[PDB]
């Protein structure tokens, strides 16, 4: 066939897209944009984070995750933790909403792996594991 | 660990931002954008191809695929077929073929450092998770 239906990186890039969209579809919805859901799954279990490892688990330049958090933080979603390497942290009504979030997000990827589950994709997750293990 | 770490979403978005960011350097040095380089890798096994077309497998919304797709045409590294549809001319073949190789190339490393590995059949993996969401 021919080149980029095989690619790996057309391959992962496409899979990603088609496997958010859905999720993708029900952010939209609540009227939230996805970096701020991100930074709102990221918050969840952690206390407090540097805005700099937040940049990276959301696949954001530490500029634009500012603006977002900054937008967050007006909004009464996110605060920064006071100190004498900033950190910030959920809300109630940030930690309420993450939680709800959370909570949709893990049934809609039940959903999925469990449609995954008699075929050669059943074990995607250890699978993907592996990879970014690999790509260290 | 935490939620994120296991969350499939994550680990689907993670690993293709990763895999990616190695080969994306190089793209940015031949003085390329992310989208005129998936338009250069639609195009080199094809002779002809939509601007839809175009934008679906480079995951574009399709004005903004127009818009790049004219300016490469503009640059003459695309032409329109004399119905639109679009093809390299020399100048955007010899591109294309130099970057699909390269591409070509960081994929066989990467590929080979999964073949000891659970994530050794990757590919296979991604075509059976692409052919249940459709």
């Amino acid at each position: 066939d021919t080149f980029v239906s095989g690619y790996l990186l057309y391959l992962l890039a496409a899979s990603s897209e088609e496997a958010s969209a859905q999720f993708h579809d029900h952010i939209r919805a609540q009227g939230l944009r996805v970096p701020e859901w991100r930074v709102l799954a990221c918050l969840v279990d952690n206390d407090a984070m540097m805005i700099t490892r937040l940049a990276k688990l959301s696949l954001m330049e530490q500029s634009r995750m500012t603006r977002i958090v900054d937008q967050m933080d007006a909004r009464g979603l996110v605060t920064r933790v006071a100190d004498a390497r900033v950190r910030v942290r959920l809300t109630d009504d940030g930690r309420a909403l993450a939680e709800s979030l959370v909570a949709s997000a893990r049934a809609h990827e039940t959903r999925l792996l469990s449609a995954l589950a008699d075929t050669d994709a059943a074990r995607i997750k250890g699978v993907l594991r592996t990879l970014l293990d690999v790509l260290d």
